[PDB]
């Protein structure tokens, strides 16, 4: 009947849409509520019997795999999943089953060794979650089967050393070398990066496997992994910026259930997944879902059914899999890789498991989760269970079962023995005029039929004029630096919020056709020599998403992935970079000292007191200076276009991997005094300390100076204009262009040229507790006591905010600084 | 045939929104691009296919795109389905005229603002004015449900319009001393406000408020939630209340690019149904003008809609055409009804356009030439809706002309009113019985309650400490909070694993070994011995794994209820940098910027113990750098009793100021770090502490030639070394209150050591960290006769808070102790 056939259609849709709500995914079965005509079952429907349709639906959607995919908007993706999930799956070969068991044996023997040999390692234990090892193995093996080049992993602490041994393939001698509290991070080896080669067992392919470094800040590494992968993909000419659509470098990202639901950086990183500036062709996510977060239950950790519900944001398919079924876990891992290869989109695997040990050393987890731990106490391991089931199903003989147990024992013996044996042993930046002229000419070498917006056309003509006649402004000097690096063969990646045009309408790195909307990148012409051959260089410029945390994390990641790239991230205003504070604190400022991991990332932070309020005034110079330690970063605030040009060229050509923090201008972009001569680009270098041009080039007399004003940034021009207005020959203004490391020798040598100075003042726009004064006021009299003893401060008064909220108050305070400096 | 119909119905319900006419600009030209005899056949409840298809097209493919089949609760899917799939009778002309009056009021405000003042184009609501009759419908529907208050959080776009036409603030207050291509134009764009909404066609009124915010888009989102939650707790409504009304409604506005890119959005959505954070569902309005400064949506997000993040918590989503203010008002009322029925978030994606540019003097056709050639052909929302009402025969020409008179009068009124405005232009000690009561409370277990065998000694020890002394840090904290509850104060404590405590020291909540039932010993102190309530309460929760949203929430909670004691605890101080935007933009600076006060406490476990650079520092140097006179109190107590007095002073001083506490980890179990009963019953907070051998023992201060100034747990190590070597020539002085510096108490303490020849600031932290960067510069300036020649003893300056090796940590710690006694 038509009514009966309709009930079947509704039944099929119910299993496809909501079957996952009844699938037997929890190996602990904590929730019992979850589970709570006969003649029609043998009737054929449109041609299969109802019982056979219902058996296929129960096997596919209500067994050990919960499939969520009907939320996906692309019908072809829903169809692809449906077809692969709704078929009579042939059980794996005994060889495949034995191989999964061997990986479970290796994982368990590793955990047993680690928890028996050392005392304080329980909090990092993978016990109850060992099925993640044959699962990761299946991901990597499937990537090798597709002929891909590398799998890059990011993960937290749980099972880290097991992943090093059984996935990366690192030897025990390297893993437990100089191996080391009830809480906190263990050995530094729980944080370091690693590289290895994975060799297929039943295939003839190999693939590179790497693991990126990370802090204890859960999920903070997520955008770093994406950036590192994208840099590697651009190097291999694969993916978005490549010749092929393979995206042959795969991000494999591990997570914990509580961190995946609560950390905002997860959503920000998922949001990058299909962006032209940030896509990596889909990430394979594995959530180690042990249904606990330290002592916190999932009902206090999230407001949704699953810890993975955030991934619905980008229409990713989600697979909830029972961690006690390593075959279903391996099968889902392979399906995930196939989906990622077919659609270049993220796949999330929610592996339901348990945490056998506590949240900290000496923890009795039944104190806060008595019910969960009374169930965990009855649980046998996933290895013993999978071995028991294979004999139960008659898949392996009793002899084969004992050999598997002696493989376990041999694996345990080997790591004890190997660690026992280990314990027994224990450049010029100036360019030629022709280079400047070429970059100028590039702004007018428009494609045939291209229509420039009438307001952009004068910018291009003025850049040709500047290249040939001088008075080069800040925005053009930046493009002269990047353009000349591209001409020399360097990859330049520039990104940030509205960075193609520039927040202050100054950059125009990308220009838009007035009639078609087609994008044109003038600096990209520098990637080709006049002979028509490539330089090897490239200009990659993007408008970022409205993120700071993920975007800064990505760019840091990108510089790690390709140390030969020039990577710049620009804040809309330096004031918004505090949204990426975790990246600044945990990776950029400290990654080198903590993990030996190097980055040459540039942060461009528009900075300056101009009356636009406390969120459009400061990049927090004082915070970056406080983070600095010898050799960790370079911190600068250039006052001239040419000095900024030389700063960027020195950074890209010095052969050193060190982050550069630049406090960049806003109104000073259009200050007509803030322009440079051609000779400043062709016959000079970066100057960490600058004197007034009247003393280095003019008829100024340094011996008339009794008051020395030390400063940095745009306030120089205001100080210099007041000096000229009042003909103050008794006053000299010295700029500190490089704030960190302090240019001690150049500063001492410059000050020695003013012998009649009776008083020295550090002049700054920022409040007394901000800017360079908190560090300079303490460091300058200590590093140079014969020069800075008695150094006094001229600044805004100390404030709890970077500035006043009133532009009227700003103007009064600015004038007060100028009147004090010349009082 | 019947099967094809079932599939057709599901296709409209699930994907009809992909074909709905939601974009007023119709930028995507590919968006729109079994038999006719079956159309007249009745299907199964018995309706013709033509009728089923008309209802489905009207409900899902007109000016409203409905997303709801992702919702796992079947009763919620059914509720939406039933209200959306009905033959909707067109509104009454009076209702249409009311919607027009709100568009009249919205456009007259924008015309005035963009004509009277220069530099206002980047904040313009032009192209998005339909958000005003939409917000009006939200608030009017909340008043119709008899609710108490609507609290709004929004960015700059249409902020003053909302002040005038939603909050009801007069023009004289909005434009008072009203003050440039970029940034924030006026402080009025950031300030909080409060008003009363009076219904037009009803007899209800409702309070309407707007919370303060920085320019950091979406950062205010968790702050709004905390604020509303505190107001709900005060009204005894919602989760911690007698009724399930949740009578205070969060109304949260957003921009399309910020809603998709900011992680704090997901973190705040994640709080929506949590017992410690739920507010009964938030009404979200996304002002989706399909642009983010100069950035197109394809570079801003990886999903079809800017609102796709809201699917995380199964919120229903309504995409509505901003050129249809009737559909916009209808969806707003439906959203309020859903929120009231299910106590869950509702998201309204209002598709509109941004008439002006991203900054003053911007020509947005430079970067979006196609969008702006379409915007240039667009007539305003008010003129379009007026023209539509004329064509549909809903209003006569006289009625349309009277609507234009109403518009013209509203525009004249603002100009005139602003023209007229321009013409005029405590003891913290408790009694022994209080300590004994808090001790006894730990053993006053409910009938049949089974204590975990490892928790029972903690309870018994607490009874012992209360009566015999040697009170440890963890108990001293509960003595402070418990005594405040006994005095009638609401105490809210939360953070990651805060019920048990990260270091298994707190046990604020204990769990029944057999049933899992929670017991809160301090909640017994909310009742007097005679049985009457004190008016106090203990609200303690395990937070989600968030820092940004959790810190934002607690800050907002203290703003919502200034009489509450609100404490947020970091698992380790090292993770608080994930909440840097809240520290920088609200906690440290809200008072100076907006006059907005908070008494929030941040508890940051801190100390060098060899657990690595992410389990060592709460970054004291960063909080000290943020501090300015009167903004915050910053402390690092060394004794349980001093921490007790610090919390009691904070809760009872009648001052709304954040308190930053650097709390211990191993020092929780240090047997020397214990206090006597008399320290709680006959003392007070001590900003400076001397060694007990000089204040209570036989020590001689005149023998001291070397003074060691320090803070925190390193004191005990310095004191133990002094004892071991009998170093009478050395004295150790602790600075318990780091900010504001206790200048007088410090000077008076140091005057008691006349023979001191050298002074050293001793700290565990690297030289560029801890208190030395600020103290090394401030102490010789504020007290030159005491600290000229002050020298530092510390770890060497580092780019990380510590070494990654516990072996390196131990060597460096011993080096500090040997230098201090060298
Ligand atoms: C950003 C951040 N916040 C807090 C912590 C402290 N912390 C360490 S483990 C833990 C609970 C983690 O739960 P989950 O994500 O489910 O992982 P699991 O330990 O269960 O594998 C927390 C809150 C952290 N390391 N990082
Ligand atoms: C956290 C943060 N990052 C960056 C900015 C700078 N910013 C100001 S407006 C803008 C674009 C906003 O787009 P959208 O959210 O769609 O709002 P709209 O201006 O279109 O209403 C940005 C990136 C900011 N204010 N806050
Ligand atoms: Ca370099
Ligand atoms: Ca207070
Ligand atoms: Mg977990
Ligand atoms: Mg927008």
């Amino acid at each position: 009947i038509e009514d009966k056939n309709a009930r079947v259609i509704e039944l099929i849709a119910a299993y496809r849409n909501r079957g996952h709500l009844m699938a037997d995914i929890d190996p602990l079965r904590l929730d019992n509520t979850r589970f709570r005509t006969l003649w029609d079952l043998d009737r054929e429907f449109k041609r299969k019997k109802l019982r056979d349709i219902l058996s296929v639906l129960r096997d596919a959607y209500c067994r050990h795999v919960g499939v969520e995919y009907t939320h996906i908007l692309e019908p072809e993706q829903q169809r692809w999943i449906q077809e692969r999930v709704e078929t009579k799956h042939d059980k794996p070969t005994v060889a495949e089953q034995k191989y999964i068991l061997s990986k479970l044996n290796a994982a368990e023997a590793f955990e047993t060794f680690l928890q028996t040999k050392y005392v304080g390692q329980k909090r990092f234990s993978l016990e109850g979650a060992e099925t993640v090892i044959p699962m990761m193995d299946a991901v990597i093996d499937q990537c090798a089967e597709h002929g891909l080049d590398e799998v890059v992993i990011a993960m937290p602490h749980r099972g880290r050393l097991n992943v090093l041994a059984n996935i990366v393939g690192k030897p025990y001698s390297q893993i437990f070398s100089e191996f080391e509290q009830a809480h906190g991070s263990g050995d530094v080896k729980y944080h370091l990066g690693a590289t290895g080669t994975y060799i297929q067992m039943f295939g003839d392919n190999d693939i590179e496997v790497s693991l990126t470094a990370n802090p204890s800040h859960l999920e903070a590494v997520d955008p770093v992994l994406e950036g590192l992968v994208r840099a590697k993909q651009d190097l291999l000419d694969t993916g978005e910026e490549g010749s092929d659509n393979r995206f042959s470098v795969v991000p494999l990202m591990l997570h914990g259930d509580a961190a995946f639901a609560g950390q905002g950086v997860v959503a920000e990183t998922l949001n990058l997944a299909l962006l032209r500036g940030y896509r990596t062709g889909g990430t394979i996510h594995i959530v180690v879902n042990n249904q606990i977060g330290f002592t916190t239950a999932p009902t206090d950790s999230r407001s949704s059914e699953y810890c993975t519900d955030v991934a619905k944001m980008i229409g990713a398919p989600i697979f909830h899999v029972n961690g006690d079924d390593p075959e279903a876990c391996a099968w889902v891992a392979r399906l995930a890789v196939d989906f990622r290869q077919a659609f270049k989109k993220d796949v999330v695997i929610d592996m339901l498991c348990y945490r056998r040990r506590g949240a900290n050393e000496g923890d009795d987890p039944s104190m806060t989760q008595p019910y969960m731990y009374d169930v965990i106490d009855t649980k046998r391991g996933s290895r013993k269970a999978y071995t028991e089931a294979l004999i139960g199903r008659g898949d392996i003989s009793m002899k084969e079962a004992e050999d598997a147990l002696r493989d376990y024992q041999g694996q345990l013996e080997r790591v004890f023995n190997e660690v026992r044996e280990l314990e027994k042993h224990e450049l010029a930046t100036a360019v030629d005029k022709a280079m400047l002229q070429r970059i100028g000419d590039a702004h007018l070498a428009l494609p045939e039929g291209f229509t420039v917006h009438p307001r952009v056309r004068p910018v291009l003509e003025k850049r040709r004029e500047m290249a040939y006649e001088g008075r080069i402004d800040w925005a053009f000097a930046e493009l002269l630096a990047l353009g000349s690096l591209i001409a020399e063969g360097k990859l330049v990646r520039l990104s940030g919020q509205d960075t193609q045009r520039g927040t202050f309408t100054q950059r125009h790195a990308v220009i838009v056709d007035r009639k078609t909307g087609e994008e044109f990148t003038p600096l990209q012409l520098l990637a080709t020599n006049p002979d028509g051959t490539p330089t090897g260089g490239k200009f990659l410029v993007y408008n970022s998403a409205l993120s700071e945390f993920a975007a800064v994390g990505f760019e840091y990641g990108y510089s790690v992935g390709n140390p030969d790239a020039m990577v710049l991230w620009e804040a809309q205003f330096g004031d918004f970079v505090n949204g990426a504070q975790s990246i600044i604190d945990e990776f950029i400022s400290s990654g080198e000292a903590k993990w030996g991991q190097l980055s040459d990332v540039v942060l461009l932070l528009p900075h300056g007191h101009e009356g636009q309020g406390p969120d459009h005034t400061s990049g927090r110079i004082e915070r970056f200076l406080q983070l600095w330690a010898e050799g960790s970063m370079t911190i600068a605030m250039p006052s001239t276009p040419a000095n900024y040009f030389h700063l960027l060229r020195r950074h890209g050509k010095d052969g050193i991997q060190r982050p550069l923090i630049v406090f960049t201008p806003k109104s000073m972009l259009r200050n007509k005094a803030a322009v440079s001569d051609i000779r400043d680009f062709t016959e000079s270098k970066f100057r960490s300390v600058l004197e007034e041009p009247m003393y280095t080039d003019g008829e100024g007399d340094r011996n008339k100076v009794t008051r020395l004003l030390l400063t940095s940034g745009k306030i120089y021009y205001e100080l210099a204009a007041r000096k000229a207005k009042e003909n103050r020959e008794d006053v000299a203004i010295v700029r500190i262009e490089q704030l960190a490391p302090l240019p001690r020798r150049r500063l001492a040598e410059t000050l020695d040229r003013y012998p009649n100075v009776k008083e020295k003042f550090w002049v700054q726009e920022e409040p007394a507790n901000q800017g360079a004064w908190p560090s300079f006021g303490l460091t300058l009299p200590e590093i140079l006591p014969d020069h800075f003893t008695g150094l006094k401060r001229i600044s805004r008064r100390a404030m709890s905010a970077p500035s006043s909220g009133s532009s009227k108050v700003h103007a009064v305070e600015q004038q007060e600084i100028l009147d004090t400096a010349f009082g």
